[PDB]
């Protein structure tokens, strides 16, 4: 049937039950690409979605666009249609001295700074990924020759004082988030972005597997430049290990 | 040069006003109601317009969907010197006496969002500056649409926050069990998803917003639905012109 934000039908996805999830629309057709027999499905808004086939099996791949609300949508109606294992890729920015430009983050839980979470389970609730996944993505990682670090994520439903950035507008952050980032230093938090705590919590509470995996593309404690190579080479490595770790969930 | 949306202060020839709606496929329709409409950028969900309205110029800018995403166009934008937002969109209903093609101007969202608390505590009120608010509803009223003022509820979600139980799992939260009724008893107009964070980052950082919507279905109970879109923008355009 037609799902009313993604406009797809069950059948368009060819029995898929898992999908990779990227942020950015722009990464859902070379994600496929690096699979067999990529099919472009349909375009709305943030949601680009493509299938294509691993291992002789069909994987749909979609775009979530940013925060927890579009990616909400997006998990829902995957789900509606069968999918039943989500995999989320992307690259970040890690916060930890021990953490370089393009070693691989594995989330093992998530920092709740969102709303959308709260949508599905109250906050007690953990925000983690199926084990399964992050074993899987550890290993293909691993494979891929980076190092990779496993550990928690805090994911915020603002990319500015949620992260608490001054060089804004108005160069404040709200009482809540006033000396926030030096707190998750402190507690090991290992990098910031904005979808895992809603990803995750509503996939957990909800039957459905999921995880996350993410490229360092930069260490927001280093004045250090990464250079353009090392920039090109993560990205590329990412999307490459988030196909491998759906090889291995299949 | 802003970091998301990628454009200048030097690009929006000296804008203090942004028209924001959510889907950047709208965004060059607004931007052609007005003056030499150019194109500034496009990355992700955030594609930018520039144009002159009675010689002044404005900004188009779409946000995506869900308070975060609106954050951050909103805080860009800001950056470059832009002060006003108005925000248009369509919308379902969820008071049974509000009818398709009908506007709603929002006088305060009940908070169901995330990102209006990275800004304000809950307790502050999510509320349009109040001479958006009234050119909205002058613009609306000169569209000849039924004008309704009041209180939306703007959730972080589209399925469990507006308590549908049509879904992959057939359950809503504890939290939000029954909300649907509690609002509607407490005469909330409808829901949507971004106006509590614009609202709140806005009325807490010295920013003018409002949000106008046209009503394109109803909960309780074509292409009505493309009059309506275009009746929308038109209003939307017009507010701007009260504006300045
Ligand atoms: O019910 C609706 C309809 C449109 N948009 C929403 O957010 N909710």
């Amino acid at each position: 049937k037609t799902v009313f934000h993604l406009g797809v039908t069950e059948a368009d996805l060819n029995g898929a039950t898992l999908a990779i999830i990227p942020g950015d629309p722009a990464r859902v057709q070379k994600i496929a690409e690096l699979m067999d027999n990529p099919v472009f499905l349909a375009s709305h808004r943030e949601y680009t979605v493509y299938r294509a086939e691993l291992d002789g099996q069909s994987v749909v791949v979609c775009s979530t666009g940013i925060g927890g609300p579009s990616t909400s949508i997006a998990v829902e109606e995957l789900a509606q249609l069968g999918v039943r294992t989500f995999l989320r890729v992307g690259t970040t920015g890690a916060i930890q001295p021990h953490v370089n430009v393009g070693d691989m983050i594995v989330t093992t839980g998530s920092v709740r700074l969102d709303g959308a979470s709260l949508h599905f389970a109250p906050m007690e609730f953990p925000a983690v990924p199926d084990f399964d996944v992050a074993t899987a993505m550890k290993a293909a990682a691993q494979e891929s020759g980076a190092t990779v670090h496993m550990g928690v994520t805090a994911s915020s439903d603002t990319f500015y004082p949620g992260q608490e950035r001054y060089d804004t507008f108005t160069g404040r952050v709200v009482r809540r988030f006033q000396g926030s980032m030096k707190e998750w230093q402190d507690m090991g938090v290992l990098n910031f972005e904005m979808e895992s705590a809603t990803l995750l919590t509503m996939c957990a509470s909800s039957g459905l597997k999921a995880g996350c995996v993410a490229g360092v593309i930069i260490n927001r404690t280093q004045k250090e430049i990464p250079d353009h190579a090392t920039l090109k080479e993560t990205e590329a490595r990412s999307i490459k290990v988030v196909v491998e770790a759906a090889r291995k969930m299949l």
